């Protein structure tokens, strides 16, 4: 941490030509340098330099910085003139933000179109060509066009071609509020990619790996990559050019330009080592060569190299696509600008959505990404006619809202409006016998119902049960839908009642229709197929419904913590033991982590994030993230009698934003203290806001402990995380 030095750099890249000059620097000082490529970094950086932890440069294009500089997470860079004219002076301009200095400019990078010279000896100047191209080609068992179609980066040449922009500029300013991402250059340009897919020329599973793996076998034309691609495609049996990108609607391509950036991190205690490095060792023409050996940098910053390198016809390629498009913004709104592209690329280009409504709903989101809320006053009509007493009362949405109104948190979010849940979505999960059931309360009175509803295990009924149950399962569908369509990123469905105890053919403990269960199915029609989905019940008491419904479904995954006592907490089976791991292929996503005895807090809760929750789930991978968020394991409910803190909440909710991009949805479930159930959401949809988490307290508990590892024995041998 003090007598060493760890830098970061993208897998892409060549990590190993790195390594190379961390070698002839750790001989010459002593210093040992290591250089690791950690998957997803531009997203796993800003996560460890917030909380102290984190590498001591890092490597990324010049488009993510300003967002670190804004959050404060780089240091200030101090070279003296001398050293500055050493570089371009365009690429200095690049990592500078707010006045000062926050990086190292390294290399210019910009896409180009990569082409096979024997099967295509004569590469098409235009896009238009491509379909036809694409028909001689593909009757000699060859493709014509493959290239990565997960990122957005790479089909942005093509967007921007007729008239699309990010945001507009004009003087030095970035107009925050002008964004040209659902205009008409745009949208033309994103109709004629996905028309590529409609007609059986590309296909959608296209990611980075399958289009190089094509290009390098000899079996696509055409592909487009960076400089960092040459290397492999040399070792190929392929003999390639490297030319300009194809015109669309007779106007050139351009592609977002980037610069490759190392900058220092503030919470380094190495930053002297850190410049002495990236000046003295890197940024030289023996260092910049050691990495070129490895993958192409493209159009270095340094100037007595780059003139060695612009003999490249490749390089010379490359500064012509770089100079026909712009370079990108180092503006902080960048992250959310990607995220809305990709969505809208993704969406649109598979069928689910279309290139009208995706570009709309990227277009609003480009500046910044928003959190979505759900509600109905009409859901507080459920309500006991027999028993005042009774803890799941209508009060419990209402002072929610009027709690998160009060803190201007309602007014931050963009209020989403529910509906009742289609039958073909309740049949999803529910028996067409149990429904109707259910439905035929509704013209019963107060005698018929008590009958009624003594047929379930802690069930009450009243005429307005069904109206109620059906709006709480349709309103959490409607936030399924919000986020998988880029509306937003994340969201809260404060409803009523709670489902997670919901059964088949059964109502069980407050529950009626399983919300969560119904919202995960959802999901997974509306993408149309099995889309990996994460379920988190942090409810104090054990989700029965919803294991059950995906007991040996693989691609839901569900965690549980709650009381089990010995199996006499409510609903007070063996099924909520944490050795039920699921039956036949879902055998290790049931994960049951089961209290013995109250009074479990923050820092036991906390325990099993760390080491069980966050390992199993970044391994499972989410694509969804669905949170049976009951708060009756909260402080002062008395119920669960537990002790969680909403400062807690906020942390345990925070904690799960790194999984599935940020797409998290917290369903309402328990929680029966008004005050300590509108304190605890208020404070996880302040997480959910991008708000910092706030500061914590109180060791973990010794029965805590013993079952938070007795759980992961019976999952290290599902679970390589575990191990
Ligand atoms: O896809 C969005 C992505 O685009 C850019 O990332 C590039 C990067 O610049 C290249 O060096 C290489 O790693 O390909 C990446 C895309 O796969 C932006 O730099 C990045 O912020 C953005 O997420
Ligand atoms: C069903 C349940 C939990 C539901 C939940 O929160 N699921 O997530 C708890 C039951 C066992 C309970 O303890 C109880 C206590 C008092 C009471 N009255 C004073 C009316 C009614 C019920
Ligand atoms: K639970
Ligand atoms: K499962
Ligand atoms: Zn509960």
């Amino acid at each position: 941490e003090e007598g060493k030095l760890v830098i970061w750099i993208n897998g892409d890249k060549g990590y190993n030509g790195l390594a190379e000059v961390g070698k002839k620097f750790e001989k010459d000082t002593g210093i040992k340098v290591t250089v690791e490529h950690p998957d997803k970094l531009e997203e796993k950086f800003p996560q460890v330099a917030a909380t102290g932890d984190g590498p001591d440069i890092i490597f990324w294009a010049h488009d993510r910085f300003g967002g670190y500089a804004q959050s404060g997470l780089l240091a200030e860079i101090t070279p003296d003139k001398a050293f500055q004219d050493k570089l371009y002076p365009f690429t200095w301009d690049a990592v500078r933000y707010n006045g000062k200095l926050i990086a190292y400019p390294i290399a210019v990078e910009a896409l180009s179109l990569i082409y096979n010279k024997d099967l295509l000896p004569n590469p098409p100047k235009t896009w238009e060509e491509i379909p036809a191209l694409d028909k001689e080609l593909k009757a000699k068992g060859k493709s014509a066009l493959m290239f990565n179609l997960q990122e957005p980066y790479f089909t942005w040449p093509l967007i921007a071609a007729d008239g699309g922009y990010a945001f507009k500029y004009e003087n030095g300013k970035y107009d925050i509020k002008d964004v040209g991402v659902d205009n008409a250059g745009a949208k033309a340009g994103l109709t004629f990619l996905v028309d590529l897919i409609k007609n059986k020329h590309m296909n959608a599973d296209t990611d980075y790996s399958i289009a190089e793996a094509a290009f390098n076998k000899g079996e696509t034309a055409m592909t487009i990559n960076g400089p960092w691609a040459w290397s492999n495609i040399d070792t190929s049996k392929v003999n390639y050019g490297v030319t300009v990108l194809p015109t669309f609607k007779g106007q050139p391509s351009k592609p977002f330009v980037g610069v490759l950036s190392a900058g220092i991190n503030a919470a380094s205690p190495n930053k002297e080592l850190a410049k002495e490095f990236l000046e003295n060792y890197l940024l030289t023409d023996e260092g910049l060569e050691a990495v070129n050996k490895d993958k192409p940098l493209g159009a270095v910053a340094l100037k007595s190299y780059e003139e060695e390198l612009a003999k490249d016809p490749r390089i010379a390629a490359t500064m012509e696509n770089a100079q026909k498009g712009e370079i990108m913004p180092n503006i902080p709104q960048m992250s959310a600008f990607w995220y809305a592209v990709r969505t809208a690329v993704i969406n649109a280009a598979s069928g689910r959505q279309t290139v009208d409504a995706a570009l709309a709903a990227a277009q609003t989101n480009a500046a910044a990404s928003r959190t979505g809320l759900v509600y109905d006053q009409n859901m507080m009509n459920h309500c006991n006619l027999w028993d005042s007493h009774h803890p799941e009362v209508p009060q419990r949405i209402l002072r929610i809202m009027c709690r998160l109104e009060e803190l201007g948190l309602a007014g931050r979010c963009l209020t989403l409006t529910p509906r009742p849940a289609t039958e073909a979505e309740l049949l999803t999960c529910h028996s067409a016998e149990y429904v109707g059931h259910l439905r035929a309360t509704e013209k019963m009175k107060t005698r018929e119902l008590h009958r009624e509803s003594s047929n379930f295990d802690s069930i009450y009924i009243c005429p307005s049960t069904f109206a109620c149950a059906q709006l709480a399962t349709g309103a959490a569908c409607r936030l399924v839908e919000a986020v998988l369509s880029g509306e937003v990123l994340n969201g809260a469905a404060v409803v009523r009642p709670p489902g997670h105890h919901a059964e088949q053919d059964a109502a069980c403990g407050f529950c009626f229709f399983n919300s969560v269960a119904v919202a995960a199915r959802h999901a997974q029609t509306i993408s149309g197929h099995a889309l990996r989905i994460l379920i988190v019940d942090w409810d104090v008491h054990h989700g029965n419904g919803t294991q059950h419904m995906f007991e040996d479904d693989p691609s839901v995954l569900y965690v549980s913590l709650h009381r089990y006592d010995h199996g006499t907490f409510f609903p007070m089976g063996d099924e909520g033991a944490s050795s039920q791991i699921g039956r036949a292929a879902g055998t290790g996503f049931t994960v049951n982590v089961a209290w013995n005895g109250p009074r479990m807090g923050d820092a036991d809760y906390l325990a099993a994030w760390h080491r069980l929750v966050l390992p199993i789930a970044y391994e499972f991978n989410p694509e969804l993230v669905l949170v049976s968020a009951g708060f009756d394991a909260a402080r002062g409910d008395p119920l669960g009698g537990c002790q969680v803190s909403p400062e807690g909440y906020a942390h345990l909710t925070h904690l799960l934003m790194g999984l599935a991009s940020g797409r998290i949805i917290l369903i309402l479930e328990g929680g029966y203290n008004l005050t300590s159930i509108s304190e605890s959401m208020a404070a996880c949809t302040r997480s959910l806001l991008g708000d910092p988490p706030p500061l914590l307290t109180r060791p973990p508990l010794s029965g805590a402990l013993a079952s938070i590892t007795e759980t992961i024995q019976v999952h290290r041998r599902y679970w390589r995380s575990l191990r």
